[PDB]
């Protein structure tokens, strides 16, 4: 969550198999009266500063990005969640089908909206996961252990205020993260999640299993072999929601020379992954918030792929050119160098 903006993805309706995705994920979202299309489309700002309209077209754009990378014949060797986006994991895993994380998506949101909780805020500080939890005040805990140098508290936005004052008192870098009037991953979360979990129990019919190349960040690294973490039920969901995000802890798996894709929207954990990860890594944004034209950034993206070593083809996006070609094409044979 974080990285919407007003007409994302509109750009990269454009190709076949993205609008095709986007209409799937609609058609499955038809149901329960809002269709994610119109969502992208429209114009009013108040489409986006809702919180289920949010999750819903996030889910929607990364799914559909997924399927642009597989038309080409990508396939990952790990893979890597931050707060929502673990059920995008999930479908890149083929851990859960469109329908499904769509509508976890979705579900997730009304949740959340009916819950009526108090309101909140996220904060990240330069202070450090471990020792940021002694450092902070009480009522407030550690949210996300993003970098050794960002870190998110989530809490009442009154103490978030408060401390977040004291800390600059301190000169610190804080900030309050776009919450939207609400803070995740904390005790507020407590309330929600039993009906959160019965709602995603219903919704997911037969839980199955998590692949070794997907890497939680819900469950502790103690864990990963326990029993919760086997399977990716509503259990899992609710436990991601619930419990704060150990991203940090999980980027140290990230065998050397990997290439990271950023699958989102707007590439905000591109800052957080260049100092969280190792010295020889490649990444690739594919995406940029209010940016003239997506296809050509996705394209770009494509081709610094194709300059790390991984070869995708880009043919697959676009509509098939019929053979044999015309009259006319340009010989090949001389443009060939030795």
């Amino acid at each position: 969550m974080g990285t919407q903006w007003r007409g994302m993805g509109l750009s990269l309706m454009r190709l076949d198999r993205f609008r095709d995705s986007i209409l799937r994920s609609d058609e499955a979202v038809k149901p329960f009266g809002l269709k994610v299309s119109q969502l992208l489309l429209s114009t009013d700002e108040s489409t986006f500063d809702d919180i289920v309209h949010s999750f819903v077209s996030l889910t929607a754009i990364q799914i559909g990005l997924i399927d642009l990378l597989s038309c080409m014949g990508l396939r990952p060797d790990g893979i890597v969640g931050h707060s929502l986006g673990e059920v995008a994991c999930g479908y890149a895993d083929g851990c859960l089908s469109q329908e499904e994380a769509v509508l976890a998506a979705y579900w997730r949101g009304q949740c959340i909206k009916e819950a009526h909780l108090p309101p909140g805020a996220m904060a990240a500080v330069g202070l450090s996961w471990e020792e940021c939890k002694q450092r902070c005040p009480p009522g407030v805990v550690p949210a996300c252990h993003n970098s050794k140098d960002t870190v998110t508290i989530s809490g009442p936005q009154a103490p978030v205020f408060e401390f977040v004052e004291q800390l600059r008192k301190e000169g610190v870098f804080a900030k309050e993260v776009r919450t939207g009037g609400m803070a995740f991953h904390s005790y507020f979360m407590e309330a929600i999640a039993p009906p959160l979990l019965q709602e995603l129990k219903k919704v997911i019919r037969e839980p199955k299993p998590r692949s070794a190349r997907w890497l939680s960040t819900s469950i502790p690294e103690a864990q990963w072999h326990s029993s919760l973490a086997r399977t990716s039920s509503a259990e899992y969901n609710v436990n991601n929601l619930v419990s704060p995000v150990l991203f940090q802890e999980a980027l140290w798996h990230v065998p050397e020379h990997a290439v990271v894709l950023e699958i989102a929207p707007h590439a905000l954990l591109q800052a957080v992954l260049k100092r969280g990860l190792k010295p020889s890594c490649t990444i690739i944004p594919l995406m940029k918030k209010d940016h003239r034209d997506n296809l050509e950034f996705f394209l770009a993206g494509i081709g610094r792929l194709h300059l790390s070593g991984i070869d995708a083809n880009p043919n697959a996006l676009f509509p098939p050119v019929e053979f044999p070609a015309p009259r006319g094409t340009p010989l090949i044979s001389p443009l060939i160098k030795w």
